[PDB]
């Protein structure tokens, strides 16, 4: 796929590497990455042919997908010979949503505390992010609170780059579709309104779990849910993928719940 260096290429000498974020992804300070005379903290993914290929692929897909507030956006890349391949994306200061919500378990009240407004807001933003990804004809496949990051001003962003999150048709037919992401989104909702719990608490994930799931067994309401939010989870977990809401419908609906809240 093409790479427009004019548009995306960023000088390696304007990146100052910092602390690692994981397995390599590092914090860095980038000067002028948005064309203003500012220093900004960014996240850098860096590096076999196989692996060079995988990272370039990721870069070209981020370019193909393009920009939305509720995804972790591409900012630039260092691809020119004479240094490591580096893919530069937005840095999300508060880390992943699951770990963050767990840390606020004692700092939550329904109405620096989290509130229902915050949880419904995060839910709404992820749905908008997914509506966007669907319109670019993407499928996420691993839509989970650990893959949502929290940035400043309560902006949440989907990482675009586990049987407990999988739709029944995905387990039983290896099917990943956008409607199977809607199922996962329901599990993500549960994660939000449990403030970062693991889904299916105490339940062993075996052939019996899968059986009960195909049969219609579902998680009970999590501790901090509204009844409207639990109903939405049940809707996302419809056994017939075509009877699940679409992401556009979830955006409209969560927007109404948010606006009403
Ligand atoms: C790396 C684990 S994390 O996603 O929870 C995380 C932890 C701390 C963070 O900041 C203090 C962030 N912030 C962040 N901004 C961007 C990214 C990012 C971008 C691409 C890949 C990864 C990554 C690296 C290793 C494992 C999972 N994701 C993170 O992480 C994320």
């Amino acid at each position: 796929l093409p790479y427009d260096a004019s548009k995306w290429e960023f000088p390696r000498d304007r990146l100052k590497l910092g602390k690692p974020l994981g397995r390599q992804v590092i914090e860095a300070d980038a000067f002028g990455i948005d064309k203003t005379a500012t220093c900004r903290t960014v996240a850098v993914k860096m590096l076999t042919h196989s692996e060079h290929r995988a990272l370039m692929s990721e870069l070209k897909i981020l370019i193909h997908i393009g920009h939305h507030l509720n995804v972790v956006n591409l900012l630039g890349a260092c691809t020119k010979p004479g240094g490591p391949l580096m893919v530069i994306v937005e840095f999300c200061k508060f880390g992943n949503l699951s770990t963050y919500l767990r840390s606020k378990r004692n700092e939550f009240v329904p109405y620096d505390f989290l509130t229902l407004e915050h949880l419904i807001c995060y839910s709404f933003q992820v749905a908008k992010g997914m509506e966007f990804l669907a319109s670019r004809k993407c499928i996420h496949r691993d839509l989970a609170a650990r893959n949502i990051l929290l940035s400043e001003k309560n902006v949440v962003k989907i990482c675009d780059f586990p049987l407990k999150w999988m739709a029944p048709e995905t387990i039983f037919d290896r099917v990943y579709t956008i409607q199977s992401d809607v199922w996962s989104f329901g599990v993500l909702l549960w994660e939000i309104f449990s403030l970062g719990a693991s889904p299916y608490p105490g339940v062993k994930i075996d052939e019996e779990f899968c059986r009960r799931l195909k049969e219609g067994t579902r998680m009970r309401a999590p501790d901090y849910t509204t009844p409207e939010m639990y109903q939405t989870m049940l809707d996302c977990w419809h056994g017939e993928p075509s009877q699940r809401p679409t992401f556009s419908e979830l955006v409209e609906h969560l927007g109404n719940l948010l606006q009403a809240n």
